[PDB]
Order: structure tokens, then sequence, then C-alpha cells
């Protein structure tokens, strides 16, 4: 019953891509008997140097509706609340790629996804860097299975980013998770996360930001 | 001022394909300002004989932000609030096609969008009636040009259906929409619709049904 209602959430990061440093800061809540989530972030640090789309993944898994007979591979949920450092390594299709560290835990009544990310070798000329991506998302199948040695599992997806000339941005996702308590956790047998994705703007907003709003529901079992 | 608030939206669709016969009923509201859409189908005759997400651009892109610059662009609103008819064919790759027909206009402070919907050709093992097909959207961008002749807009696009084993079901539209009064109406240059769509369930809800949720944007100008 830690996520049986409706949880608060804070998502902090602070960024570097190619030097370009920023922050940006998130509130919302989600509902994993539903796997809704709803989220508002601003960058802090004024306008933001990269796409919004590219921090999607970025910026809490555990929300993810897990039908009842899938309760025993939930590895997000059962590291609770002591929590899970989840590092990723994303790889942007000819560009740069993104490091990322966060480590996401209740702090209280709040669940808190504290990330780091360090972004490398993205062309001037690039999507990325040119902000030639549109604004929007597409529905992914998020790919998971249990890393026994670790204690963890090992997760992995690639996201098509949509360019305005009906082109797309693949990015290449390597994402590990392990707790960060000794307690045991669940090692889920392999299965994979339906996710969708959808972003908005906020008119009474006059801060850079993004909306979005995500739908998840575990799957393959 | 037409669509400057929230606007109720009422949809009523009555369809048959390969002889099963049965009613979709929507209700919801949407907020052009904002491109915001949000709606909620039942199935009126049982379970519905198809996904529910090939019913999707047929269940009102009236509530389409277009950018100010893009005013003069606006079909859709321009047709209000007397109405468009809104008819398309659309392929399902390898399997039916549909055909449908749809008067589009505000019955009092209600914009109505009804429709009739024949589909046929569907093989019985396929995506659409083995229903293998996952519940969930991407994101396309809807073209448009004017019809000069007709008086109204020709408009295409090729909708991606994710299928469970990481398959692509693809459905290509061919839609077009006329007026349905003889005021003139704004015949728009060419131009896309970057629209977004997410399906979600109810808990509350038992009877058999479809939550959209849908962001849409004009742009290409």
């Amino acid at each position: 019953e830690l996520f049986t209602g409706v949880v608060p959430i804070l998502v902090e990061l602070d960024g570097d891509v190619n030097g370009h440093k920023f922050s940006v800061s998130g509130e919302g809540e989600g509902d994993a008997t539903y796997g809704k989530l709803t989220l508002k972030f601003i960058c802090t640090t004024g306008k933001l140097p990269v796409p919004w789309p590219t921090l999607v993944t970025t910026l809490v898994q555990c929300f993810s509706r897990y039908p009842d007979h899938m309760k025993r591979h939930d590895f997000f949920k059962s590291a609770m609340p002591e929590g899970y450092v989840q590092e990723r390594t994303i790889f942007f299709k000819d560009d740069g790629n993104y490091k990322t560290r966060a480590e996401v835990k209740f702090e209280g009544d709040t669940l808190v996804n504290r990330i780091e990310l360090k972004g490398i070798d993205f062309k001037e000329d690039g999507n990325i860097l040119g902000h030639k991506l549109e604004y929007n998302y597409n529905s992914h199948n998020v790919y998971i299975m249990a890393d026994k040695q670790k204690n963890g599992i090992k997760v992995n997806f690639k996201i098509r980013h949509n360019i305005e000339d009906g082109s797309v941005q693949l990015a290449d996702h390597y994402q590990q998770n392990t707790p960060i308590g000794d307690g045991p956790v669940l090692l889920p047998d392999n299965h994979y996360l339906s996710t969708q994705s959808a972003l908005s703007k906020d008119p009474n907003e006059k801060r850079d930001h993004m909306v979005l709003l995500e739908f998840v529901t575990a799957a393959g079992i």
C-alpha cells in the first residue's frame, strides 16, 4: 500500500551537454494502480539547451500498472521505499550520447527521482542541438530482464523521436537498475512495459517547461 | 469565439465490419485554444468486435490549435457552426478497409460528430479481427491541402498501429472534407497537423470503452 493511492512526485535534474549547463525541476503525481503519470517540468536555469523530448525517458517506472498476476515481477515497487539506482547510457544515432545516474526513492510522502546527466558528442548541426525535433512522443515497449549477479534488472529499448521533416531520430537506451537497500528484491521474469507518452504546454505557465502525461502497463506474462 | 472556451463533444458511430454490427457513443470536451481533446467512448452494443485503436481516427479536427499566423488556414473552424462532411477510405495494409462518412456540426452547445462506418475484407486471421493490436497510440503528422473544385480540403496520412509482437500495422488514410453550408470557407495553404494521442481505461467504468486524450497543433507555415 505504498503506491495504492495517488503519490506525489518530485523530479530534480542537473545536467551538462557539450558544456551547456542547466537544471530542470519537475512536479506531479502518479497513480500506480492506473499506471497514470502526470508531471510538469520547468527549466529553472532559463531556456533549455536541448529539446524537451530528449529528456523524457530521463525525467519513475515504479508507477507502472502491473496486472494482478505479475505483482511478483514488479522490481520497481519491490525496491521501495529504500529505492533503486537507475543508470543509463542513451545513444542518439549519428549524434551524441547521454549518461545519467539517478536515485529514485521515497523521501517522506513524496517519491523523489534525483538525476545527473552528462551528454557529449552532440553535433551542433545535429537534430538534438539543432532543436530540429518536434514536441511530441510515440509509444514504445520497454524490455526488462533480471540481472542475477547485480541483483537488479537490465532494461533496454529504442526511442523514436520525430523530426520536423518526417524523419525519425533513433535513441538507443541501455538501462540498469539496482536496489539501494540490502533487503531481497523481486527479480522478474522477462517482460516489457508498454508505455504511452504525450507532451503538452501550459497556458498559465510563463517559464520554459514541458507538461507530460504518461500511461504505462506491464505485459508479456 | 465559437471555440474560445471549452466545448462539449458528443460522438455517435454506428458501424458494420464483416457483418458484425455495433454502436459507439462518446462523450467529452475539447479546448481548441490548447488543442486538447478529452473523450470517453462506450460500446453500447456489448463487446466491440474490432480493436479500440482502429476507431481512433474515426471517432473532430476542428479542436486543433492553429497558431495565430495560421488562423486563415483553419478550414475546420471556418465551416462552423454549419459544419462539414468528413469522408474517409482507410486501408489496413494486408487486411480490410473502412469507409466512413460523418457530418460534424454544432447542435446547440455541443459539437456533434455523427458517423457511419462499413468495413470489409478483414481477414479473420488478421491483426484487426484477430485483436492482435496493443491498446496504445503513436503520433503522426496529418497532411492537409485545399481542394479548389470541391471547396474543401484533401487530407492524408498513414497510421502505425502497434502489434503485440513488435510489428507495425499500417493504415492508409484517404480523407476528404467539404463544408455543409454554401457560405465561403477558408481554403488553406498546404500544412499538416501534428497530433499526439493516448488511450487509457477507466476504473469506475464497467462497460466496454476507451478513454482517449489527444493533443493537436497545426504547423508547416
